[PDB]
């Protein structure tokens, strides 16, 4: 519950967190993105574990609902 149909993206790459605050993001993992920081990084949600956080929108790629 992140919003709903907001905006989810998918993994292009495997990303090891530099904080347990920051999302694990993995090679082909969905996240859905809640919030944009203008910095490049967003705030988003893990599909595979769900966890909540802020990830490196530099792995992941814009799908479609």
């Amino acid at each position: 519950q992140t919003s709903q149909d907001l905006f989810s993206y998918q993994a292009l790459y495997s990303y090891i967190p530099q904080n347990d605050d920051e999302l694990e993001l993995r090679d082909g993992d969905i996240v859905d993105v809640m919030e944009k920081c203008d910095d490049g990084w967003f705030v988003g949600t893990s599909r595979r574990t769900k966890q909540f956080g802020t990830f490196p929108g530099n792995y992941v790629k814009p799908l479609y609902l």
